[PDB]
């Protein structure tokens, strides 16, 4: 009975796919009897930000293991685990701490991906209609689809070796209410079409509430900009987001138009909760940038699709440029991409 296209009908399905959302719980050791996903809450999960963000400073400030342990199991009381026959992982350096974020960060927009998807018609056609976005699919012999071919064959980072990208499809997207709220940034100078990856378990929530800023109350750790949306102009940067394997070489990978007006450029992390005023924007600079000579118009938005030349920039932490906005409205999501992850083993 659905009468959307095939490929469209394949990403429906993808994204509200509840086995991939299984798989992820019980590869992150969580106990899915006593947290199923229609349990999973707003208010816990805050708790457990909290939790994380006072380890973060227990670790650094160099605590006690009594209270570093405390601490621990508070976390681990909030979002039970089942860790089988192995003893419960201390989490007392960032990097732990950072992975429990990141966890917590997947599993909301998984908790909106299940919600909405047990919030006459074709299920598929209900499920679409669920995420409040227009999908169309972009014909492969379009201008518009050698542009975007071009943009990831020319982006690929050299010292991302460990797989090649495949265009599957190209999807030209739009957000319900998307256009009202980027209205005002709309006429900003320096508007850019940029790269964001995230795991195919965040696309329900990514495409039904947009791309959002992580929360007060998670942990400053990874965050090299301070909490903000990332883009990368390298699609491999990106990609590597998408945290694909080879079990599941299938990704999904965004294009949005960002407004970025006056760049505050930085070649090392600043954990920016104010920008300077007149600034729009935070661009990390790397030694490596899309050749700006072969920059395109592509609709009045500039595509950096030029191969990867040397910036000026030898003394900077970055191998290649990031876009941080702080503001959600900044943004306007233009394509979704589904690549094909070739890994060389
Ligand atoms: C949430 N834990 C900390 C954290 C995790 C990931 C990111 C991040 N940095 C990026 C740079 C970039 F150029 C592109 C991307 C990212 C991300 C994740 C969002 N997606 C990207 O493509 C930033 C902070």
């Amino acid at each position: 009975k659905s009468k959307l296209p095939k490929p469209v009908q394949d990403l429906i399905k993808m994204i509200f796919d509840v086995e991939s959302m299984k798989k992820a719980m019980v590869e992150y050791e969580i106990d899915l009897q006593k947290m199923p996903l229609g349990k999973l809450s707003k208010r816990q999960i805050q708790a457990a930000y909290s939790i994380l963000s006072e380890v973060q400073q227990a670790v650094s400030q160099g605590s006690s293991d009594s209270q570093i342990l405390d601490l621990s199991n508070r976390f681990y009381t909030l979002i039970p685990h089942d860790f089988g026959m192995k003893k419960p992982p201390l989490l007392n350096n960032a990097d732990s701490v950072q992975a429990k974020a990141e966890m917590l960060d997947n599993l909301l927009d998984i908790e909106v991906a299940y919600s909405l998807l047990r919030g006459s018609k074709d299920p598929i056609d209900v499920n679409y209609e669920k995420l409040k976005t227009d999908i169309k699919v972009v014909d492969r012999d379009s201008e518009e689809a050698e542009i975007i071919r071009k943009y990831v064959k020319n982006t690929h980072a050299t010292t991302h070796n460990a797989y090649d990208l495949e265009v599957i499809d190209i999807f030209k997207i739009e957000r319900e209410g998307e256009c009202q709220r980027y209205k005002p940034f709309k006429q900003l100078h320096n508007r850019r079409l940029l790269w964001h990856g995230s795991r195919t378990t965040n696309f329900a929530g990514i495409l039904s509430q947009g791309l959002r800023i992580a929360p007060p109350e998670a942990p400053v750790t990874g965050y090299m900009f301070g909490k903000g949306i990332y883009f990368a102009d390298m699609v491999s940067k990106s990609a590597n987001y998408c945290h694909t394997s080879q079990g599941d070489p299938i990704g999904l990978i965004l294009l949005g138009e960002v407004a970025l007006g006056n760049m505050y450029e930085l070649k090392h992390a600043s954990h920016i909760s104010k920008l300077p005023k007149g600034k729009h924007s935070v661009k990390g600079l790397g030694k490596t940038t899309p050749d700006p000579s072969a920059n395109i118009s592509l609709d009045g938005v500039d595509v950096p699709l030029g191969t990867g030349i040397s910036s000026g920039v030898n003394d900077t932490s970055l191998l290649y440029n990031e876009y941080i906005v702080y503001d959600i409205a900044q943004v306007n999501l233009k394509y979704l991409l589904k690549l094909k992850f070739n890994f060389k083993t």
